[PDB]
């Protein structure tokens, strides 16, 4: 995936303390990052696709290929199975852990990025726009 790429900044965002809730994080890490507005810095070389969260609260990465299911250290310090697919064009992101899922689609909607949260009955969703 391509049209993915670049650098996008964080507008707007419903409903992700209740997600972040919802997921299990505690409230002091949610405290800190529901008020950041991180940049988001995607790309990629080949079959390896890079994304990069930054803010003052915490830097994150991944790396990963298309569907192979990766280890990830969450922002929250959880540690999860998670498989990153393509699907008519929206980047689904599959994290499992204990048992537990939730699921992250990022989608391209005339010039933002869309990206949609979902764990069990909470839906969250965040919009950035480029830099
Ligand atoms: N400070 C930062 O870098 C930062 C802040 C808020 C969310 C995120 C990334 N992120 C995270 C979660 C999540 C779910 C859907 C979309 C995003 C996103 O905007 O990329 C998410 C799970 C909760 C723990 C925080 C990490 C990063």
């Amino acid at each position: 995936c391509d049209a993915f790429v670049g650098t996008w900044k964080l507008v707007s965002s419903e409903n992700f303390d209740d997600y972040m809730k919802e997921v299990g994080v505690g409230f002091a890490t949610r405290k800190v990052a529901g008020m950041a507005k991180p940049n988001m810095i995607i790309s990629v070389n080949g079959d390896v696709i890079t994304i990069k969260s930054e803010s003052t609260f915490k830097n994150t990465e991944i790396s990963f290929i298309l569907g192979q299911e990766f280890d990830e250290v969450t922002a929250d310090d959880r540690k999860v199975k998670s498989t990153i697919t393509l699907d008519g064009g929206v980047l689904v992101h599959v994290q499992k852990w204990d048992g537990k899922s939730t699921t992250i689609k990022r989608k391209r909607e005339d010039d933002k990025l869309v990206v949609e949260c979902v764990m069990k009955g909470v839906t969250s969703t965040r919009v950035y726009e480029r830099a």
